[PDB]
């Protein structure tokens, strides 16, 4: 028979069999996945600090003397070689928590007598540990997985350009106005236009010795290339530098125009090549609980962007989108889920909308898509959303942030360099590049998978299947005119769950609500009753102290974090003895709290665990107050509890102030509010006469990706002459005598030969 332990026995991995250049170029090449030229880049060389930077040299107080640049002669090839953990030969990385299975164990064999709902908390943790592992995953993997990225971007519904297909910038434009309302940069709204390098984004307010307007990147992420091995925090100098030269380059190329004969293009494209480098990405493994049947079929990529390329993409969308809080929960018609927090009273109200009578309704974040209809609620997914997008669907994103974030009344608050940049430069970067693996340069199909980088592409790619939805008067999300969607748009897409009579059961949550820390403010004997609504990965349960519904996180998600913790993940010199029990106070402390409460035995097992841990540490003296000053940056679900300032407790009275309503932030959108909702927008736009909405800096925007790359300056004056004779009246009538001046100059690019794809063949020569 079988063996079948109560603790499984240590897990070894497989050997990963395409550990080797050889063998994954084989591999690939087999598939009919895309291997690049090899591209190389100049050494990186030390060079003087005050002589790249001068005006950042008043950093006298409180740098880096010398700075790294790639300007050395002698090319190489870059190499990224990440460490997979665990493997065959080092298996004991991260390993499953056994202490917490034992201690759950323990206390149901100390409950007097039968109780099967308890036992249920002993199967699915064990369970868990069984089936999952987590990790870095494998080669093998990360290679596997690009193929079905290939896949979805090139096989089954292969990607469609939107421009294609009907729509235009501004009707994508007009589309986000609902799904994704957008502010100007800015408290009191003092921010600086896009017209500056980003050394200039500090400022020496008050002669004799600052404000920041860079956008916020976290120092311990890898920097990328050319930096392979060192991270963002340690190549900060580098990285400004290097966009700097790239900008100022750039601003020269066009102030040169396209020269005599197009005898310019030649500088272009040298530039292009040289900076080759800021269109390749490190396929970064990304550490999960992936299961141990899949260790050698899935891992999830992260794209790690080169810095520069990072900092001035985030330069355009990080000042808009970090003061635009516009939600479904303080706009009428609105269906963003954007800056959605379940606490503060936020999930009640998500519950509340659910339970008014209107249908079908939908909501969206990213790459998530939730829909009502008929009493039943869906959770879309995109089948892997970055792979479905095009080069075109970014710059319809940028076009969107450029129009109602950087435009101040229909006027451009940025000049010609970010304009050209943003519609023709960016999007080549970082859609349909190239990555690189080990010594292998190879191509990415659709976008790179960031997570933060990747949002507003998503968002509009979802924003489409819904106006699609629309389009064919709303059919129920599992029937087959639902599904047609998506060969219709070209992007992969997918029910990952639905509940059938979703009123019923939320209001029958109210009727079945069990004694617990939110209704009587005891220990719970009993799980008290949830639905499995998965929004942004919460559930809804009902607290009778706070009258209300209440988060409770994700069932599986909870007890797949249970039994495999993350790592520690690098520890110097700061304690020994005390770091490791220190972490195990947040891991614990931090489960309950996300929804561990309401878990009988998992609440009571963490409770002990942690309580252990914590008279450990008093007992030894350590600082554990100061410790948990920042315990959010310490725990994998500090997110949604950040700028919160409340301790890790997890009592009766924590969890009710955790979840006490609060009024909505008020919403922040650069122009006038619309109510309408998305239905409306649709059909609007469906007729094919719509005002161009975005007034001057649309046409800016339209003349600078219609023509060609080096005329972008005369784009922008040919795009004013047209602005000062008053017509506005329908964009298409506006967008086509537009498209007849830019003939008229002979600036217009010639078809499938535009400014985007002429930079696109540029990065690999
Ligand atoms: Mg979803
Ligand atoms: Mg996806
Ligand atoms: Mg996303």
């Amino acid at each position: 028979d079988v063996e079948e332990l109560l603790i499984p026995k240590v897990w070894v991995p497989p050997e990963d069999p395409l550990a080797s250049p050889s063998r994954l170029a084989k591999f690939l090449r087999e598939n009919g996945y895309k291997v690049l030229q090899p591209r190389s880049l100049p050494e990186n060389e030390e060079y003087e600090t005050d002589q790249i930077l001068p005006d950042l040299a008043w950093m006298r107080q409180i740098l880096k003397p010398t700075l790294s640049l790639p300007i050395g002669d002698q090319e190489y090839f870059p190499k990224y070689y990440p460490t997979h953990r665990p493997s065959k030969e080092k298996p004991n990385a991260y390993p499953p928590d056994i202490a917490l299975l034992k201690q759950m164990i323990y206390l149901f064999l100390q409950v007097p007598e039968a109780n099967e709902g308890l036992k249920d908390e002993v199967t699915l943790l064990t369970q868990n540990i069984r089936d999952k592992a987590y990790g870095s995953g494998t080669y093998m993997g990360q290679a596997n997985r690009l193929v079905a990225m290939k896949e979805v971007a090139t096989g089954r519904n292969p990607n469609k350009d939107p421009l294609k297909l009907g729509y235009t910038f501004e009707s994508i434009a007009q589309l986000l106005d609902i799904t994704l309302p957008v502010g100007p940069p800015g408290d009191d709204k003092p921010w600086v236009p896009l017209t500056r390098v980003p050394s200039r984004m500090l400022v020496l307010t008050g002669d004799v010795d600052v404000e920041d307007y860079l956008p916020k990147i976290n120092l311990k992420s890898s920097s990328g290339l050319p930096y392979v091995g060192r991270t963002k925090g340690e190549t900060i100098g580098e990285m400004i530098a290097i966009s700097n030269q790239f900008l100022r380059e750039l601003s020269t190329l066009l102030k040169q125009g396209a020269g005599t004969k197009g005898s310019n293009k030649k500088k272009l494209l040298s530039m292009l090549s040289d900076y080759w480098y800021l269109s390749c990405g490190l396929l970064f493994p990304k550490a999960e609980r992936y299961d141990k049947s899949t260790w050698l079929t899935k891992t999830r990529n992260i794209w790690s962007a080169p810095s520069p390329t990072h900092l001035m993409i985030s330069m355009i969308t990080w000042p808009v989108m970090s003061n635009s809080p516009n939600n479904v929960l303080n706009i009428e018609g609105c269906p963003s889920l954007y800056k959605f927090n379940p606490f503060r009273g936020g999930l009640n109200r998500i519950v509340e909308w659910i339970l008014a009578p209107e249908e079908p309704k939908a909501l969206v974040y990213a790459d998530n898509i939730y829909i009502v209809h008929s009493n039943t609620w869906y959770s879309i997914d995109l089948e892997k959303g970055e792979a479905n997008c095009t080069r075109q669907h970014m710059q319809a994103a940028m076009y969107y942030i450029l129009t109602r974030g950087w435009s101040d009344n229909g006027d451009p608050m940025f000049n010609q360099t970010w304009a050209t940049f943003a519609m023709n430069i960016a999007p080549a970067l970082v859609v349909d590049s190239s990555c690189l693996i080990m010594n292998l340069q190879i191509k990415t199909y659709g976008q790179g998978s960031g997570n933060a980088a990747t949002f507003i592409n998503n968002h509009l790619l979802s924003t489409l299947v819904l106006d699609q939805w629309n389009l064919m008067r709303q059919p129920r999300p599992d029937s087959e005119e639902f599904k047609s969607i998506e060969d219709k748009l070209g992007i992969n897409f997918k029910i990952e769950r639905s509940i059938d009579d979703i009123r019923g059961k939320l209001r029958q949550l109210v009727l079945l609500a069990q004694p617990g820390y939110l209704s009587g403010g005891v220990e719970p004997e009993q799980s008290s009753p949830t639905v499995e609504l998965d929004l942004l990965g919460w559930s809804a349960t009902y607290s009778k102290d706070l009258g209300i519904y209440v988060p409770v996180l994700d069932k599986e998600r909870l007890f797949c974090s249970a039994a495999y913790p993350k790592g520690v993940e690098n520890k110097s010199l700061k304690s020994k003895v005390g770091i490791e029990q220190a972490y195990k106070v947040v891991r614990y402390e931090a489960l309950r709290l996300v929804g561990g409460w309401n878990y009988p035995l998992l609440n009571k097992a963490c409770k002990n665990n942690a309580g252990a841990a914590r008279r450990h540490l008093e007992a030894k003296g350590f600082p554990l107050d100061e410790f948990l000053a920042e315990w959010s940056e310490l725990s994998e679900f500090g997110e949604a509890f950040e700028g919160f300032n409340i301790k890790l407790t997890v009592t009766s009275e924590s969890l009710a102030e955790l979840n006490k309503p609060v009024p909505p932030k008020p919403p922040n959108v650069n122009r006038p509010v619309n109510t309408g909702g998305l239905k409306a927008v649709s059909n609007a736009l469906k007729t094919g006469r719509y005002r161009n909405e975005a007034g001057l800096s649309g046409l800016v925007l339209l003349a600078t990706a219609r023509s060609r790359l080096q005329d972008a300056v005369k784009a922008k004056a040919e795009a004013e002459k047209l602005h000062k004779s008053k017509p506005d009246a329908d964009w298409f009538e506006r967008s086509e005598t537009l498209s007849d001046l830019l003939e008229k100059a002979d600036i217009a690019s010639k078809v499938a030969h535009s400014a985007l794809v002429e930079t696109s063949d540029a990065l690999e020569a």
